[PDB]
């Protein structure tokens, strides 16, 4: 039986034995029976509803429900056994929408050799030792031991950070993911010209299966706001319990009878329990979900659009969502000394190049222009679609040459002689003669590395005439090398002459990774909002500090650390070390799931924007998981929680606003819906301990929970939001929802609504008996207090007036809707036989309107002394 090995074991072993295990052919390839047997056994090369309906009935409170639908059921009660199974189904539903996450978000193709080469296969029909061959602008169809590579390069920047493609050699090495040249790892881009190499692993065992296998083996967790509302609802559950075996042991002791005590604890716990609350938060956040689709995000789970509003530490991935990972000349160096600036960012257009605060086209600036299309005619990356086969700095240089508009410059020179690119090399020449005119002598175009140019050269130009070459001029390119180094730019030396060793020096270029467009605004955007942004990336040193030096995460005095020093680091020293530093270099995924959970343990919510595999366990692991819509891969986006469409970070900040908006919103309907609640419990309380008949049955409240205060509530859960709300710092997760404030609150209202319905109630009781005018009356009573407190409960600080009454037209159309609604239920002879209510007069609904009036008097009597107090 044939295993597959190990990355780091096939890297070990020598081209032979890695082959002897693998049994594989280097030459001829696999045979068929062979291939068809392997895939059998391991399989193809590709990785990957009613029990959650059904868990949803765990919570005590649907519990409760049951209980008092089956003591409903048995009695004769239909009407209140029906109205509570409709409602703890639409319960049920509403929960399961909001903890269902949505998952609705061609094969590689790879010429292997089978069977004489030639065959141009798929990435899944590959089995271990299967030969693979490799070239410019193919991906990596699966782990292959390098057993032949002549001048090969592998962008890895998914797949582990790093910028710079890696040179891939063949002689076994002597020993980390990068430190495996032999090995070309699963999902990296071929930048260079050729491989061939053995398929060590398929499936679960690449470096793609193990990331994969970390990732699935980590679970998400829980978002703050579901956490507060898990909190809330034990609360209520135990506020429940214990008000029900209260009233219950101390009527028995006053001696009511035991099936009307049952008839009363059915009311009890349904009135106990807001039934409107989950269906009007799922709501919310639902429409918070379609504004953020309408803002160019796209939100795979319902809670997470309040997340980003509670974030307190926000992570990033340098390479590919900070930085374009498309390698941009930003400056250049004329040899006579002029300095130009090159805007854009990528292998696009769009952008110019500015010279002493002018902006150049074509040939306006023949020196400039000279050094353009000497960078672009020695190039063999050629752009299409934006998209780059060949060399990052070639294009890069392509790029430029596009800018200048001089694009069309590569075709008016043909080949002659090519010296191909090497490591010793370390520079490019190429001899062109120009196409027009072929009586004009060979003239040869050079770049590379400015030492080896400037060695090659014996003149420069200056001021469009040639001058010997000085030990001063070498001098000034030399400083000028150094600045663009310290700045983190990669320095290319351009020269142009007629033969080798007589070539006219041209300048210089600088070539960086650069911030994506409008990353650097809305970093300092977040940092202002209290935000503390950190960089975590697998790339080096000097890379991750000159980004974040321009981004301005990074300072002198700022610290950096190693993914080695985390790995040595203790759980304590890690605790303490990871808030101070901003950036983190060299961190593999392990470090980057480290570095995340450390600071969730010391209470932060962190949220990570990453778009490589790397960043799949991190993003997991992370509070918020945001991913690149179009450059992060398959897995980065599967372990997202929202996806940035654009990859823009503004959408970020927008995120962070509706978070704050919603979760103000929430605060205020909570208020609403628990001062309801209360009041309805607290008055039948009342009305069993006095031996008052009960006021509301099952039917009743429920009907004033769902369907007359459930629209006011679905109006106060999208009410505008104040600009000082979503002004304030990210707040801590520990709050409860529950402040004091709000608490007294929701207590003067029931206290308010509880009097004035009572006081109805006794007074339409004509012999201790409820007659349907009483029915009636308190059936009224009741839904015009909670109409006048859904008004007064629009904000906790700025008055109804101030707010302005018809500032939110959906509060007003929810609003006549219920008054519509309750006018037919007293008036609609249907309605009457059902609720058993009679009709009413105009001065009963006045007095009625008077009386309920009292609670939205007292709220903004409050509001206006709490204003006053805070002066
Ligand atoms: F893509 Be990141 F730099 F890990
Ligand atoms: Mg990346």
């Amino acid at each position: 039986m044939i295993p597959v090995l190990t990355s780091k074991k096939a890297s070990e072993l020598p081209v032979s034995e890695v082959a002897s295990i693998l049994q594989a052919d280097l030459q001829n390839g696999l045979n068929k029976c062979e291939v068809s047997h392997r895939r059998a056994f391991h399989g193809w090369n590709e990785f990957d509803l009613w029990k959650k309906y059904i868990s949803q009935f765990k919570n005590p409170l649907i519990m409760l429900l049951l209980a008092s639908a089956v003591i409903s059921v048995l009695m004769h009660q239909f009407d209140d056994a029906v109205s509570i199974t409709v409602a703890i189904l639409i319960v049920v539903t509403v929960a399961f929408v909001q903890e269902y996450r949505s998952e609705k978000s061609v094969p590689p193709e790879c010429h292997c050799v089978r069977e004489g080469k030639l065959e141009h296969t798929l990435a899944r029909d590959l089995v271990p030792g299967d030969t693979v061959c490799l070239s410019v602008g193919d991906r990596v169809p699966a782990d292959l031991r390098l057993f032949e590579a002549v001048d090969l390069s592998i962008d890895e920047s998914s797949l582990t950070g790093e910028t710079t493609p890696c040179s891939k050699v063949t002689a076994p090495q002597p020993a980390d993911l990068a430190s495996r040249s032999n090995i070309a790892f699963m999902g990296t881009l071929v930048r260079c010209g050729k491989a061939k190499g053995v398929v060590i692993g398929t499936g679960e065992n690449s470096e793609f299966g193990e990331v994969f296998k970390m990732m699935q083996a980590e679970e998400a967790p829980k978002t703050p706001l579901q956490k507060s509302m898990d909190l809330l609802g034990k609360q209520l559950s135990f506020y429940s319990f214990g008000i029900i075996g209260i009233i219950m042991l101390v009527g028995w002791l006053l001696g009511k009878d035991i099936l009307e005590m049952f008839t009363i604890s059915v009311s009890l716990a349904v009135a106990a329990i807001p039934e409107g609350l989950p269906i009007v938060v799922t709501v919310t956040l639902a429409l918070g979900v379609m504004r953020m689709v309408k803002k160019r995000a796209i939100v795979k789970k319902l809670p997470i659009v309040e997340t980003l509003g509670c974030c307190n530490v926000i992570c990033s991935d340098k390479t590919g969502t900070l930085t374009k990972n498309e390698m941009t000349v930003t400056h250049i160096f004329t040899s006579d000394g002029l300095h130009a600036e090159v805007t854009g960012v990528g292998y696009n257009q769009f952008g110019e190049v500015i010279v002493d605060g002018d902006v150049v086209h074509g040939f306006y600036n023949p020196a400039v222009s000279r050094i353009v299309e000497a960078g672009c005619v020695c190039n063999d990356a050629v752009i299409r679609n934006n998209t780059l086969m060949g060399k990052p700095t070639e294009g890069a240089l392509i790029a430029l040459a596009m800018k200048m508009g001089l694009d069309g410059l590569q075709q008016d020179y043909i080949r002659k002689a090519e010296y191909p690119f090497s490591s010793e090399q370390k520079w490019m020449a190429v001899k062109c003669v120009h196409r027009t005119q072929q009586d004009r002598p060979e003239i040869c175009f050079m770049k590379g590395a400015y030492e080896q140019v400037i060695k090659y050269c014996t003149t420069y130009q200056s001021k469009g005439q040639t001058l010997t070459l000085t030990q001063q001029q070498r001098d000034v390119y030399q400083q000028e090398k150094a600045r663009m180094g310290s700045a983190g730019l990669r320095v290319l030396a351009l020269a142009s002459g007629p033969e080798l060793g007589q070539l006219t020096f041209l300048g210089l270029v600088g070539i960086i990774d650069p911030p994506r467009t409008g990353v650097k605004e809305a970093v300092t955007t977040l940092i202002a909002s209290g935000v503390s942004i950190k960089m975590i990336t697998g790339d080096s040193q000097e890379t991750a500090v000159a980004i974040a030096s321009r981004l301005g995460l990074y300072s002198k005095t700022s610290q950096s650390v190693s993914g080695e020093e985390i790995d040595a680091m203790d759980v304590q020293q890690l605790s303490q070390i990871v808030p101070k530093v901003a950036v983190f270099y060299r961190a593999s995924p392990r470090h980057k799931m480290k570095i995340i959970k450390s600071l969730q343990k010391n209470g932060s919510v962190v949220a990570m924007t990453g778009d490589g595999v790397n960043d799949a366990v991190a993003l997991k692991a992370a509070d918020i998981g945001v991913a690149m819509g179009q450059t992060g891969t398959d897995v980065c986006k599967e372990a997202a929680d929202m996806i940035l469409v654009d990859d823009d970070f503004q959408t970020i900040m927008s995120a962070i606003e509706e978070g704050k908006g919603i979760y103000n919103n929430i605060k205020n309907f909570v208020r609403f819906q628990l001062s309801t609640s209360i009041a309805a419990l607290t008055l039948i309380s009342l009305a069993t301990l006095m031996n008052f008949p009960n006021p509301l049955n099952a039917m009743q409240i429920l009907w004033i929970n769902i369907i007359m205060d459930g629209p006011p509530a679905q109006s106060l859960g999208v009410e505008p939001v104040d600009k000082d709300v979503i002004r304030k710092p990210p707040r801590n997760w520990k709050d409860s929802i529950l402040t004091k404030n709000l608490i007294l609150k929701i207590l003067v209202s029931s206290i308010i609504i509880v009097c004035g319905t009572l006081f109805v109630f006794w007074r339409e009781l004509r012999d201790n008996v409820i007659t349907p005018r009483d029915t009636t009356m308190t059936f009224t009573c009741f839904v015009f207090f909670d109409m006048f407190n859904a008004l007064s409960s629009r904000s906790q600080t700025k008055s109804v007036f101030e707010i302005g009454l018809c500032s939110n037209r959906m509060f007003c159309y929810a609003v006549l809707g219920s008054i519509m609604g309750q006018l037919l239920v007293i008036y609609f002879p249907p309605l009457q036989k059902v609720f058993q209510t009679e009709s009413l007069s105009i001065l009963d609904l006045l007095f009625l309107l008077g009386l309920t009036s009292s609670v939205c008097i007292v709220a903004e009597i409050i509001k206006k002394v709490e204003r006053s107090r805070e002066k």
